[PDB]
């Protein structure tokens, strides 16, 4: 079957825009990711002015956010979780949803960063709100019934030994309360027309999941076939940016394969997983293998790779510039 959005290629002119990096640019994402670069255990202080640092960027920039705040028993206790969701257009029938998680593993050895665990992510979901602003305020009057909408998950980590019941709270409870919140196309902007909107969560038009990004030389596979038409614009926005000098690279003549066109044989539980089991497509943005520093103490900001991730902001604003038509 064929994805239910028409996928125009961007225009070369447009391609060379989004794959342009500025001294500013950088500066700026630095600046951005610097605010993560910070224990993020649940319930504690840093966290929650985390949380208020995201809802503040993107309220600056005239999003509709909401906290998704609530209380779930874990093997440590009671604790205390908040989504954030920011919504492009509240109005427009389809979100184009790109997604993270803020919270950081409690680790048992002590101060863990986790940079690319998913600081990275994290900075780089605001970097995209930022940068693309002008743009994105600009297609957000066109009433064509898409919007963007960036969640950032709490509570992904487990407490203890990773179970369905000790990970993934802030992705649950979000996956059960838009499922359970009924509205239908009559009550929405601009659906497409043959859609099935029943609840919040069919309005969820694909949820494209980054995590355990800033290390160099990522692996990416399509993990899942009924998103193939969308990972496969990841691909070829890659090669063209390739094709035209745009990435960095050590040395001249080389080529980044970050995307790999083909699929593979990988079981990965994240965030995606209570979305995934109520129909919503996925694209999950997550290297295999991990990381060499997953879930150690060296998951930190001198291990990040800023090449690699210049590289990765590049395609993710091509991508979203698609996506978009922006
Ligand atoms: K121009
Ligand atoms: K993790």
């Amino acid at each position: 079957l064929k994805w239910p959005r028409d996928l125009r290629p961007l225009a070369h002119h447009d391609l060379l825009y989004m794959g342009q990096i500025s001294e500013e640019d950088r500066g700026d994402f630095n600046a951005t990711l610097r605010n993560f670069l910070v224990p993020r255990v649940v319930g504690s202080q840093k966290h929650r002015e985390v949380r208020e640092f995201i809802v503040r960027s993107l309220k600056d920039l005239d999003w509709d956010v909401e906290e998704d705040c609530f209380d779930g028993q874990t093997p440590h206790g009671i604790k205390p979780f908040c989504n954030v969701i920011a919504t492009l257009n509240p109005s427009a029938c389809h979100r184009l949803v790109l997604a993270c998680h803020y919270d950081s593993l409690l680790h048992k050895e002590g101060t863990f960063i986790g940079a690319t665990d998913s600081a990275v992510p994290c900075a780089q979901l605001l970097y995209l709100a930022r940068s693309l602003n002008g743009k994105l305020q600009n297609q957000k009057t066109r009433g064509d019934g898409l919007t963007l909408q960036l969640v950032f998950f709490d509570g992904e980590e487990a407490f203890e030994r990773w179970s369905s019941h000790d990970s993934l709270y802030g992705s649950r409870h979000l996956a059960q309360k838009w499922h359970e919140d009924r509205t239908s196309a009559e009550r929405l902007e601009s659906c497409l027309e043959r859609s099935e909107i029943a609840n919040q969560i069919d309005r969820m038009e694909v949820m494209v999941l980054l995590d355990l990004l800033g290390a160099e030389n990522p692996r990416f596979y399509s993990y899942f076939g009924e998103t193939q038409p969308v990972y496969r614009r990841l691909v070829n926005i890659e090669s063209r940016l390739n094709d035209a000098g745009l990435m960095e690279l050590p040395r001249r003549r080389r080529r980044t394969n970050y995307f790999s066109n083909s699929s593979t044989v990988g079981f990965i539980e994240d965030d995606h997983i209570p979305f995934l089991k109520r129909s919503v497509p996925i694209v999950h943005i997550i290297p295999s293998p991990f990381p060499d520093v997953w879930h150690t103490l060296d998951d930190n900001e001198q291990n990040l790779h800023h090449p690699t991730i210049s590289n990765l902001n590049k395609i993710f604003k091509a991508f979203v510039s698609e996506y978009l038509q922006l």
